[PDB]
């Protein structure tokens, strides 16, 4: 007879469970990226950030969810035409805490 | 000492696990709604559809993910200015298979 | 005198009316099975799928009408020599929505 | 003759340099604790949080600097009579990112 394999979102969405956590998006600096105020960002800290990845980082002691740009220069760029990029020069401190792998949007 | 309580997406996102399943969105008839081609739609079939809910439905034997409109007339309307609404008259058969509660977008 | 008992297709073809629905076949992956593009598949969801039954299922969020194979391994196999079987391994999710009990072919 | 051994703040203040970072304090929910808006909090993530420790934590996806209370119940309590405690029940998710070991106040 057939057996219904019940849905398991951790197996489907999470690769490294012991290093995965969720951060709630704030503001609309990343709306064009699909990230809106209130959404859940599933963050994996066991994977190393690359050019293009959206990361949870701390610039000069302040956290933000931005798109990592390593070339031509290290920068944290938004995905909203109204916001401006953040350059990471030598007097600044960049700290990446994980790569956002999924965005969970609620509908009701 | 303190002990970390690991993330559990099922507890966080699913209410009726025995009647919840995921459908993969197709095309872009629902982009303004936040649903894009490829996204996972978490569907709950244990809740009854209401006006405004985004549902997985079959109209005349063909499946679709659309927004249910019961007033002023029963219709399945997209969320893309380029697509047109579907009226459900008496010669047509509507069949709702569940309400989309969350959209999981991947960021790689 | 004789009384003509008018034809009633629901009584003749449908066993569980409250759980029976119709899906329109797509493509020709099941032509050898007698299912062709456009035909109506009368689906009963109140009956549990067995080896050999033709089912409406969702594999990784995508719907299909295929023949259920449980032995020697779970597989969704077509009925067209040109199409290839689908194995349902542990990283995959199978979801059966009902057993096709009849096929309605139109003639004009 | 005598040779002066220059000051080194890392040797003096940091124990695990590979897991130490600085977070800039926000608001005044922790003023009685000596932490004021703008101060640098030197955070060590290589040490496990205990009752009484001031930690950098994320409750339901939102970051905060609070005092960890494990007894009688797990709570995140401020150090400002005007703010109220945060209980961490089962429907809530606590995530500790490190213990604050020092507060650097600037005098200009």
């Amino acid at each position: 007879d057939y057996v219904e394999q019940r849905i398991d979102l951790n197996q489907l969405l999470i690769q490294h469970p012991s290093a995965t956590y969720f951060v709630k998006a704030s503001g609309d600096s990343m709306i064009d990226g699909g990230i809106s105020d209130g959404d859940l960002l599933i963050v994996d800290s066991a994977i190393t950030a690359s050019h293009g990845d959206i990361v949870i980082a701390a610039v000069d002691g302040e956290f933000t969810v931005k798109k990592l740009q390593l070339r031509p220069t290290v920068q944290l760029i938004p995905m909203n035409s109204a916001y401006s990029p953040i350059t990471i020069s030598s007097e600044d401190t960049l700290d990446v805490f994980g790569v956002v792998i999924h965005v969970v949007k609620a509908m009701r």
